[PDB]
């Protein structure tokens, strides 16, 4: 089973991505995690992508699709986790499945209204060492464990990032609905509702 999760910014589809992946056997995909271990290890890949990240951008498809194709699990189930994000890096995809006999099974919309995202993103705190995420409301991280608010978690980034989603990103919906196979979460719920939704849709 192939699976992409699509939705805005702080919608929670990493947090979903990795739940499911551990619980249920999925190999997780996450453009996000791996760019910013490019970033940290200066990587050519990392030193390019590093400017469009910290400005709230998209970084440019070839690097995003090239990304893919080098990371792409020759079996397996897997959770597209931020990826693909825009028109070209979704013909891209199933360009690169289509080759190989397999197509994406589901695409799950992780809907959630703009004010909900905005207290998501501003709340986010990680683990900069493990990737862990917390969130300073819902899931506050333990005392002694070291978080970090990310830069482009700050106001004016994330009004950048909705803004990129909402023009870039966001006619994937289309373009997967008419593909017959996008499902729609209500991703303003808490955690474990959340996922027993994702658990429903995917059964
Ligand atoms: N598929 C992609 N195409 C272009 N840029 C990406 C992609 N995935 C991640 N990025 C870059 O990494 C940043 C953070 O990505 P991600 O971790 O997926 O988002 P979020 O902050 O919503 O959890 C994005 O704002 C973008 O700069
Ligand atoms: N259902 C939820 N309710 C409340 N907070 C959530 C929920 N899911 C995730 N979070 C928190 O919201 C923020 C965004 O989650 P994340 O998984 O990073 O979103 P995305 O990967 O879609 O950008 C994180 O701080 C996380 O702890």
């Amino acid at each position: 089973m192939i699976l992409v999760f699509l939705g805005p910014p702080g919608a929670g589809k990493g947090t979903q991505a990795k739940r499911l992946a551990k619980e249920k056997g999925f190999v997780h995909i996450s453009t996000g995690d791996i760019l910013r271990e490019a970033v940290q290890k200066g990587t050519p890949l990392g030193k390019k992508a590093k400017e469009y990240m910290e400005r709230g951008e998209l970084v440019p498809d070839d690097l995003i699709i090239a990304l893919i194709e080098e990371v792409f699990p020759k079996h397996g189930n897997v959770i597209f986790d931020g990826f693909p994000r825009t028109v070209k890096q979704a013909e891209a995809l199933d360009e690169m499945l289509e080759k190989k006999g397999l197509k994406v099974d589901h695409v799950l919309l992780f809907e959630v209204p703009d004010e909900v995202v905005i207290e998501r993103l501003s709340g986010r705190r990680i683990n900069p060492e493990t990737g862990e995420v917390y969130h300073v409301k819902y899931n506050p991280p333990p005392p002694g464990v070291k978080v970090i608010q990310k830069e482009d978690d700050k106001p004016e980034v994330i009004k950048k990032r909705l803004e990129v989603y909402r023009e870039q990103t966001a006619p994937l919906i289309e373009y997967y609905k008419k593909k017959g196979i996008l499902r729609i979460i209500d991703a303003s719920k808490p955690v474990e509702e959340v996922y027993r939704q994702v658990l429903e849709v995917i059964g």
